């Protein structure tokens, strides 16, 4: 609430639009981090939720979790990711001034096509693993799922732990809401059937318990001991989160 579009605005590179560098961008992309012109985010919504979620700074509500995300991102980081071989491409950018087409396919080729990578960001998904564990690298998540992360990665013959649960045993907001802003699956659980919710409850974790329910969390899902996320809450003598996971089921 806090005026989103100046804080938002006031980190690196965020006052031009990120595809285009028309000044005083007023649009953003929640799962790519990073701030839009008018033009630039009409053409996002062509792409579809998949590669970009288009929200207003001054029209739309701002979740607090969502803005601190957005001012770890940011153009400058993922530029530097999604642009990172245009120098050596010796290809051009579109400046503000440019045709709604010359932007429609710089947008396509930077986001869909993918053209401007590096080729390693050898293993994306173990890498975004990884950089969603304490302590997490917001920017090497990005530079991971931009090379094809997949944002449920499974870590095998393991503990078959996901990002999501590594972000949760990180106590990391941040990491775990730019996870699921990318379409993790909120009840995807380990080997031991415990999803994130039951990662968030048997470590205390209040504010990230919430997270997960506000996102569709099962609240009866049983544990290979048989527990839902209550019971562990009741084992641990956690009223706060007995408190949530009640108040959830009504
Ligand atoms: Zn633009």
């Amino acid at each position: 609430v806090g005026h989103v579009v100046a804080q938002v605005q006031s980190v690196d590179g965020n006052a031009q639009c990120c595809d285009c560098r028309e000044p005083a961008p007023e649009w953003a992309s929640i799962n790519l981090g990073v701030t839009l012109c008018i033009q630039c985010s009409g053409i996002h919504r062509s792409l579809g939720v998949h590669f970009s979620k288009v929200r207003s700074l001054t029209l739309d509500s701002w979740e607090p979790e969502l803005v601190k995300l957005m001012c770890e991102l940011g153009n400058v980081i993922i530029n530097q990711i999604y642009e990172a071989r245009v120098e050596a491409m010796a290809v051009k950018k579109p400046g503000p001034s440019c045709s709604r087409q010359e932007k429609e396919a710089w947008i396509h080729a930077k986001y869909v096509e993918k053209k401007f990578l590096t080729k390693l960001p050898l293993h994306p998904g173990a890498l975004l693993f990884r950089a969603s564990g304490h302590p997490p690298s917001l920017p090497t998540m990005a530079d991971a799922l931009a090379h094809g992360a997949d944002v449920n990665w499974v870590n095998g013959g393991q503990d078959n732990a996901t990002p999501l649960i590594q972000a949760t045993a990180a106590n990391s907001l941040l990491a775990c809401e730019f996870l699921l802003q990318n379409g993790a699956n909120v009840n995807q659980a380990d080997s031991a059937g415990r999803g994130p919710l039951h990662h968030a409850t048997i470590l205390g974790h209040t504010g990230l318990a919430c997270l997960f329910l506000k996102r569709g969390a099962d609240l009866g899902a049983r544990d290979s001991e048989g527990r839902d996320p209550l019971t562990i809450a009741m084992e641990t003598a956690n009223a706060d989160i007995v408190t949530l996971l009640r108040l959830a089921k009504m």
